[PDB]
């Protein structure tokens, strides 16, 4: 029996005795995905070049995300990775819920057509005062829902809740989500490990343990294999499907990591929690950090929950 | 004046004063590309998954080589047919026969299909020199010989890059309206690069050369930034980024892989020719990859390519190594 | 703000406090007629005709209306034009309405090109009875839900209910319906009438006197414009964007017309008097009629009321 | 095999032995049409009601006059849209002259009625400098006609000296297939198709011979009646279904409705190219010599059987 990302939400919010809230906010979600795919994959780019004789996708896709978020009456405080404040959402199209996105994840490979995607998470207001940027301060703990859209070879939404992980296949014929994958959980274990090596010089010596476990392993398994595709979303979803471990520790550009705690560490945290995955920073699981700026930083590591427990051991030998 | 991948092949056709079928060719291979990409994204999936009740269902690998046989084979153009999913080459019957060889990788990066991420198709055409009946010899030629060469990279957007005599060009796939749009021309690449791109999982087994360079670029000796990492695991994707932002891509000779993985005839020689093209090079660390002469066609040849400065450093390193 | 056919269905739903079980039949019905429109664009052609090296469009219509609708649970009898007997929907998946529609209107325009279309309609079983045919026996009156899908220059789906009538433009780059045109009303007087002409030799005299006087208008106004494109939906969407009238009467050889009560005349009817437009028999209201066949042919003349009503004066006159 | 628009067209220059330069043209206006049928089935139309927070007419032309520019195989061009011709820069001009409807039966195109691109090609006749009178040819001078029909699915009917061939444009790859080889249209059809609300005008011809449509005197089965409205649909379905379809002369159309250029003249090529007919009564359609761009003709195209009917009826009213 076929199903569809709309029929789905809206069947998981029947069950949930919803009032129709939440389920409005991740169709308008859905749609605004929809139109990211259709121009990061440059439908009607032959009108830029002149076929009848002007936006970045960066703020296209910002704009996309926020008007259909706004429009949907759901959602009060809007955190995006485009947007130095929370956007307050007016109190006429007020709802419950705090969303945090990245609109268009993978800055470095846009140029070079590698595989993009959106990441979200979304929390509930806890407050009855009026809404304020302290309202996405919660730790990933808190999330109702998460997930992303993948914008590879094909288009692809991950999302994650209570009830697990489904992965929906956009299919462009139609433009409808797709259920392809039910209750998806993560290998125990992979092969392949996930990170920028060109940092090495600067990688932390549990980091650099890990890596050369992987290399020349001490139990004469085989070598993992290595694929770092530079965009979280594709390198997260690949670890999700294959398994295996992503990193993203911190540097000395990067003291607390890279990547964004409320919009890309939390949602695909969260991701791999609901499938039987693991995410630290090191130190703590990531879903735990209590932030205190909403662009706060980071160190990640997920994945396999046995290929996360390792580096753990391995970091804890270096205190 | 906005320009699209028919409109530009068949003008280069007219100055060529060619006789119009290498145009067929080419034509044939853009539409080929087409409904491979179409395929690719996932368009009628909602099929498969019983949208319509139970009443294709070939793989992509599967479905992509038969796209790029039968588009090829009624173009009327070619003789010899080479594709990675064939062990011998596919001769052409006498009724659709034309004058050229055609190698071709119809979906490459087999290990990222489940995963979504990029993958491609790598063509190299050419011209058929002997007079005996067609066989599989009439592929045996070096990449010098190569009369066009590139590959169709279905990423975020859907890209055909294609390198010939007049240099390389890139077309921007408009699935609105099915054109491919000419958007950047006679592109070169960077004289040097910042990123370096190989599966460093393998490196208990690396050739102490490779070790050497790859110690360069995490820990440059001259105080220089080091050089930041990239390994998308499919070489279309990996390629078009060294292309497009400039460094270095390898495949080389390990230990136990004396002659690397990458097929010389439908992987590196249309690789090796787009970077020359372009302004760069492409070596297997003893020569040109262009260069080398095939005995097989489905013969393996380490690839080092990039921007002329990076693949020379690592071209040093290699003769320290000797 | 921007609308779409899922925000739409879904807000009317949350006002009128429902299960949620007519919001996911009307999703599903939405997908379908995506997917008949895809079809009926004629995507992936180019396999059928070798392009790599048997089903009718009715059919695939059919079965993809008949598949969704199964796998909503929120219906339990289906009567198709296509059908000979009312499909009964397995008990595990049985919802409370009953649909009846035409997957694919306007057959012989299919190979010429032309505009065709998808009409539904939409009841609530009033009997705790074992569902059968007879549940979709009921006056048009009893319609919760009905309008239809023209497949003509571009794909627009015009949807029916208490709240009145909106139109949605599918966009395809996304595979959104649109809101594009809300409450929509029929105009008071129009100026083309829409018959078969070709049977004129055949004419009810009643037809024959009141297409007299829209060529022949005993006033000095102008002749009425002529427009029969061959498919209902087309003919009748032109009759509620223009206004005018819409004819496929009775005759001595079809003394019930030609087209179905069902699945036809009372999906439009529901739809024009939801705009302020008439729908009759002659002898009634198509809303009105009991039926006692589900393929059962009603004599149908809808559109402007004042064309309607005009043509009524005229019909009493030869009793 | 599968054959494409762009393989057809190809195949066919080569067998002409042409330098190119109609390939690029007839190339050029494949491109247009599919970004007109990409705009007409509204692609994108979520941004216009501010998903993220040009009227048809004027867009479709555009695509094929900015193509047919680009082209570099046009030097004169006359469309429905532009009150004169024009004409194209010395640094791009060609040898042919084309004539074209962007965007026709737009003129009722809020009901979502099918509408259609018609074209008309023609060689430069003569060697003055270019101008409007070099569109004043008749139509049958025609090196190819046709017309892209954006009706529930889009086609593409092209005619030239081969014949008459029918491309069905995928979507899904943007390419146009050929589906139907060389067709010809049926002797005699079953459809009459006209707009009846003009019968107070209609000539005693007209109307004689549309109530032996309706009143066969001979007792055979009367003809159906179509009239879409929009004249590549009405003329399409006489291509594929057989029978007639006419616009004659009425009280606010003394000399027709319909545009000779871009009309009437690519539609009667086709039929004849098909083995049909048309004609305004007096002459064939192809032999009137316009002496204006956007001048209108009276016409009756379709099945020869038809139209030779209507032939005699007009010939018995002299
Ligand atoms: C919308 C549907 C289902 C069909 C008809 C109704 C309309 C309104 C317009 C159709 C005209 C049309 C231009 C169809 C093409 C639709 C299409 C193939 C959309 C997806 O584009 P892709 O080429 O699949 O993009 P990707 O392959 O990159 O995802
Ligand atoms: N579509 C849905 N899927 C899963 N859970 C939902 C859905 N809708 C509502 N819920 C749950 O019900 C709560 C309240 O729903 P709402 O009234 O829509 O805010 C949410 O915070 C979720 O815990
Ligand atoms: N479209 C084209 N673009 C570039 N070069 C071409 C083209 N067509 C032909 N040529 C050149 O002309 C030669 C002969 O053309 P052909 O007659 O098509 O075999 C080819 O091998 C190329 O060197
Ligand atoms: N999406 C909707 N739009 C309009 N009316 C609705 C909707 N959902 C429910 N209703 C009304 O509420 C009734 C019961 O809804 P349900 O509980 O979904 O069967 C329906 O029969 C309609 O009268
Ligand atoms: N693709 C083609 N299909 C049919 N006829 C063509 C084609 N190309 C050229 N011709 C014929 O050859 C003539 C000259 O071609 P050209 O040199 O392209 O202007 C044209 O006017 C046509 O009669
Ligand atoms: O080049 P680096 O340092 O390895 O960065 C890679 C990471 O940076 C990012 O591009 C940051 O996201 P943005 O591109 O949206 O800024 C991640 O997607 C990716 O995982
Ligand atoms: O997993 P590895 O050893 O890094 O191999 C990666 C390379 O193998 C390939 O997948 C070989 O191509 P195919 O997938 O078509 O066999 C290349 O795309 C890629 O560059
Ligand atoms: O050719 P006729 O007798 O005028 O019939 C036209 C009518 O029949 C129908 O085609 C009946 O619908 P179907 O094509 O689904 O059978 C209507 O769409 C149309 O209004
Ligand atoms: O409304 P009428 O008088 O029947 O005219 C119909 C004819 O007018 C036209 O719409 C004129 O073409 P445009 O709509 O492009 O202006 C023809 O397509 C059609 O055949
Ligand atoms: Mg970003
Ligand atoms: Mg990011
Ligand atoms: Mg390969
Ligand atoms: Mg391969
Ligand atoms: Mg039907
Ligand atoms: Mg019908
Ligand atoms: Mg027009
Ligand atoms: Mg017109």
């Amino acid at each position: 029996d076929v199903n569809t990302l709309t029929r789905f939400v809206m069947e998981e919010g029947r069950k949930a005795r919803g009032t129709g809230e939440l389920t409005q906010l991740l169709n308008s979600l859905c749609t605004a995905v929809k139109a990211i795919s259709s121009a990061v994959r440059k439908a009607g780019i032959a009108h830029l070049y002149g076929i009848a004789g002007v936006k970045k996708l960066d703020v296209l896709s910002n704009d996309l995300v926020m008007n259909m978020l706004k429009s949907s009456f759901a959602t009060c405080v809007l955190v995006s990775e485009e947007d130095k404040h929370a956007i307050i959402v007016e109190p006429e199209k007020r709802g419950k819920y705090v969303v945090c996105f990245d609109p268009l994840d993978g800055s470095s490979n846009i140029d070079c057509l590698v595989s993009v995607g959106t990441i979200f998470g979304i929390y509930r207001k806890k407050s009855t005062d009026e809404p304020s940027e302290k309202d996405a301060l919660q730790p990933g703990r808190n999330l109702v829902a998460a997930g992303y859209a993948l914008y590879g070879s094909a288009t692809m939404l991950v999302l994650a809740m209570d009830c697990g992980v489904n992965c929906f296949m956009l299919d462009p014929a139609i433009g409808e989500f797709i259920l392809v994958d039910k209750d998806v959980k993560i290998k125990k274990k992979g092969k392949i490990y996930s990170l920028n090596e060109g940092y090495a010089r600067d990688f932390d010596p549990a980091v650099t343990e890990y890596i050369q476990r992987k290399k020349f392993p001490p139990d004469n398994s085989a070598p993992y294999g290595a694929r770092y595709v530079g965009s979280m979303v594709a390198d997260v979803h690949r670890t999700l499907v294959y398994g295996g471990i992503f990193l993203y520790p911190a540097n000395k550009k990067s003291p607390n990591g890279k990547l964004r705690l409320l919009y890309e560490c939390n949602p695909m945290a969260y991701v791999m929690e609901k499938a039987g995955g693991m995410a630290t920073t090191g130190k703590e699981a990531v879903l735990d950090v209590i932030p205190t700026d909403i662009h706060q930083r980071a160190p990640v590591i997920l994945g396999s929950p046995d290929d996360v427990l390792e580096f753990l051991k391995v970091y804890e030998k270096h205190s």
